This record gives structure tokens, sequence and C-alpha cells, in this order.
């Protein structure tokens, strides 16, 4: 019956790997650092997404010879929760961070055990103040921190998750074939300046800067933030972003990724080529060149292999699934199925799509899939009913 679940995920697979997710590191020779760019995604309560867009810029702070990188870039895996114990304001904070993007130091021997770490924020956003202070510790023979931050002011005005990127890089693991591009450690002790422009689509933007750098035992982060141009009935200063990760997998969701994994790799082998994937595409009708074949695979190519393969796709659909899509993707995916652009999925247009990816289809198991999608009752799909099919 309804396998708008299995066209839905593979839908989600494709857009996933023709997006930029992650954190994209490259060497800024003028400072003797490194300069970033990402997007972060914070879902809306009440549905929808707000992105954060982030510049950065890292130098130095000594004068000892550092890694410059090559370029490559980080992979985050954050969990968010609350202390059932705590009374004041929190947030309690769990991440593994891993390099990639690159295909098969000194500082770095400070970091091969367990390290304890302080956080200090003073931020100020359209003119509210606020502290916080975090503690924990790194593992960076994992990738893993575990923080817990309190908002020593009182109430925190601004939504948490937004303050997760400001709140220290060093930590992350790099694998074994990236060990030169770790730019993080190589300048510890000593440490680094870490500056960020970060700008909240459609609302006002936060301006950062932080030391971080070792003092005695600990890895300390140091910061200052301030916000400004923010609406304030907007999604930031009128705290309508979700809290909580949404990090559940209903093992039958994994069976459906498993099911969507199948689509492209139709060898069975358990892992996706660029000729795979490349298959898979021309059949939705698309044309990428084996170059950009790679750098979609690179994207997610969690060991440099050059393949998808099974548990890296289950890696990439879990984090499509955590965040919300922008009205932009989902439009660009709807584009897919209303070929004639007139904003209505017939069911023709929907034959074309799923009886090109092998979907052996006849004409009314067609048409019960309409009948699933179609609220309003005209026969076809549009927009909004498509967006309630890829929910
Ligand atoms: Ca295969
Ligand atoms: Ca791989
Ligand atoms: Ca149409
Ligand atoms: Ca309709």
């Amino acid at each position: 019956r309804r396998k708008w679940n299995k066209t839905g995920h593979a839908v989600r697979a494709i857009g996933r790997l023709s997006s930029l997710e992650n954190v994209y590191i490259k060497a800024d020779k003028q400072k003797n650092g490194i300069k970033a760019n990402f997007k972060i995604r914070h879902n809306i309560e009440d549905g929808g997404v707000q992105l954060a867009y982030h510049y950065q810029q890292n130098t130095p702070i000594g004068d000892g010879p550092v890694l410059l990188p090559d370029n490559h870039y980080l992979s985050v895996q954050s969990k968010l929760s609350k202390d059932p114990n705590e009374k004041r304001d929190h947030m309690v904070l769990l991440e593994f961070v891993t390099a990639a993007g690159i295909t098969l130091s000194k500082g770095e021997e400070l970091f091969t055990g367990v390290v304890p770490i302080l956080v200090e924020l003073d931020g100020d956003v359209n003119g509210h103040k606020f502290s916080v202070s975090g503690e924990g510790e790194g593992d960076a023979t994992y990738g893993k921190l575990t923080l817990k931050f309190i908002c020593t002011t009182g109430k925190l005005p601004v939504p948490w998750p937004t303050l997760v990127t400001t709140l220290v890089q060093c930590f992350s693991r790099y694998p074994d074939h990236m060990k030169q591009h770790d730019f993080f450690k190589s300048a510890m002790p000593e440490g680094y300046i870490q500056e960020r422009t970060i700008f909240f689509k459609d609302d006002g933007n936060y301006k950062t800067r932080a030391e971080v750098k070792f003092e005695g035992d600990t890895l300390v982060n140091r910061i200052e933030l301030k916000g400004i141009d923010f609406k304030e009935d907007g999604n930031i200063l009128g705290h309508k972003l979700e809290y909580n990760t949404r990090d559940q997998l209903t093992e039958e969701q994994i069976a459906e990724f498993k099911e969507a994994f199948s689509l492209f790799d139709k060898d069975g082998d358990g892992t996706i080529t660029t000729k795979e994937l490349g298959t898979v595409m021309r059949s939705l009708g698309q044309n990428p060149t084996e170059a950009e074949l790679q750098d979609m695979i690179n994207e997610v190519d969690a060991d440099g292999d050059g393949t998808i393969d099974f548990p890296e796709f289950l890696t990439m659909m879990a984090r499509k699934m955590k965040y919300t899509d922008s009205e932009e993707e989902i439009r660009e995916a709807f584009r897919v199925f209303d070929k004639d652009g007139n904003g209505y999925i017939s069911a023709a247009e929907l034959r074309h799509v799923m009886t090109n990816l092998g979907e052996k289809l006849t004409d009314e198991e067609v048409d019960e899939m309409i009948r699933e999608a179609d609220i309003d009752g005209d026969g076809q799909v549009n927009y909004e009913e498509f967006v309630q099919m890829m929910t």
C-alpha cells in the first residue's frame, strides 16, 4: 500500500546527498589559521525550521607552528537534554564530532585522555544581557563531549539551541589519514581565537569572539557574544524553537531506511557507488557528472573510501529525519514530481516518477496513492498535500 514512504525516503536521501550539512573547514594562510562556514537548522516548535548561517575564523594565540589543513569537514552529532534535579535554566549537552571529507602535532598529545572543560559566555542580544557557565569533559579519542551549562543571570533570553555552536572543536576526532589537518589541537596549549558571525534567516545576527586555551590541565572556552536586529516576536526572542533533540529511531524506521537504501544499492552488496547513485538520479531525470557524484558521496562518506556503505547511509538518514527541511528544499522535491510546474502532481506525473524508480506499478495502486494524499479531492496532489506526505 503506502509506498509514499519508500519513495518519500529516496527523495529525502537524494535531497540530503544534494545538500551541504557539515562544518566546512579551509586554510586561512593570511591569518596562519582557518576559516569555516556551515548552516545549522533549529526546528521551530509549531512546525518549520529556523536556519542559522555561520561564518567562522580561527587564529592561533601563540607563535608556534600550526597545521593548516586541506579543505575538509566536521560532522557533528548533538543531543540536548535536561537535568531533572536542576532548578536553574540550563542545558545538558552530549556531542560526538568526527572529521571527514578527505578520501583515502605536539598539541594532539594533550588530548589522548579525558580533559576537563570550562566554558564562560557573556552575551547581549538586543540589549538583553546574560551569562552562561558550563563544565564537563572532552574525550577526543572518540570525538566526545559532555557538558552542562547554567544561565547564571537567571532566565536565558534566547533559546538554548541557538547558543550550542558558540558554547571547542579541538575535541573533534580526526581519523588516522587526516591527522595532519587538525589545526585545533596543533594550536594548543596556548590556544586560538575563534570568531563567528551567525545570521538567523529572517531575523537578527550574533557576533562572537572566544579564546580557547589550556589553563592548567583544563581546556577553557571564554566567549563574548553580541546579537543585534532581532524581532521581539521572532523565533529567537519569542522562544519558538524546539529544545529537545528528537533522536528516536523506531527500528521500523530503520527498516524503512533499509528499504530506501536498496533503491540505490541495486547489486545488493551493502554499499552505494557513484555508478549506482548516478543510475538513480538519471532515472529521476537529472544528469550529474562523475565529479558531482563523487562530491555527493564525499558529503556523507565517513571513511573516505568513496562509497556510501549501509551504516553511513543510516547515519545520514538519521540526521535528515532529526531536522526539518526548509520550504525551498520541499519545493525542490515537489518539482521532481510536478514536472510541468503547474503546482499539482497528477497521477500521470506520479506514475512517471515511481515507474522510473523501478516500481512495477499499474493503474489503481497509483490512484490509491493519489487518494491517500488527496485531501481536497481534485484528483491531484498540490504542494500542501505534498508537504504532509513528507511527514
Ligand atoms: Ca552496491
Ligand atoms: Ca564510505
Ligand atoms: Ca503538474
Ligand atoms: Ca488535491
